[PDB]
């Protein structure tokens, strides 16, 4: 075939029921996630080729960057609740990996403040139980697939993207191949 299990994707031998349709994991500490987000715009290009009626979910993970890592998962919970993912993603990536000015929860918060979320609104979110459950979900979803590496994408709880088996000569070509795989898996 042209799409083979084990070549552009793998199959979970322990499929996850009731999963988000398209589910992506990242970490602001993860160098390839940095590339995926601002150089490649994977999420964006996947969305453009996804079918009618498909929800795209993106979650942060704890297992990189110790204490800041968890903080970052809480702050991504905040970003989701306030619907400001689009406004903090880029400055969080550059804060952790480029400029290295994010060293504490406080520095994380600054990115939000500078992006126009108000202090009280952020702090309110930060401490809210609605955020607490969104942290739970991120953890639960990573747990359900025993996730040990990012970036990572799963489709319908049963297939996992395998980017190491796609050509990386051309970056544009890598992305289309990646997205087309997701669409393929989506229709399966």
């Amino acid at each position: 075939a042209q799409y083979e299990d084990g070549k552009q994707y793998t199959t979970l031998e322990k499929p996850v029921a009731g999963a988000p349709q398209v589910l992506e994991f990242f970490s602001f500490f993860c160098p390839h996630c940095y590339q995926f987000e601002e150089v490649l715009h994977i999420s964006d290009n996947v969305k453009k080729k996804l079918p009618e009626g498909v929800k795209m979910t993106k979650y942060h993970v704890n297992f990189m960057g110790g204490d800041l890592g968890k903080d970052l998962t809480q702050a991504w919970a905040v970003a989701m609740a306030l619907g400001v993912e689009d406004k903090v993603t880029v400055p969080l990536f550059e804060g952790v990996q480029k400029t290295q000015t994010i060293r504490s929860a406080s520095d994380i918060r600054d990115v939000f403040i500078n992006a126009g979320i108000k202090g009280e609104e952020y702090d309110a979110a930060w401490n809210s139980f609605v955020v607490k459950s969104l942290v739970a979900q991120q953890e639960k979803a990573a747990a359900d697939v025993q996730l040990r590496g990012v970036p990572a994408m799963f489709v319908n709880g049963k297939y996992q993207l395998n980017p190491q088996g796609m050509d990386t000569s051309n970056m544009d070509v890598f992305v289309q191949q990646y997205a087309d795989t997701v669409k393929y898996l989506s229709e399966k």
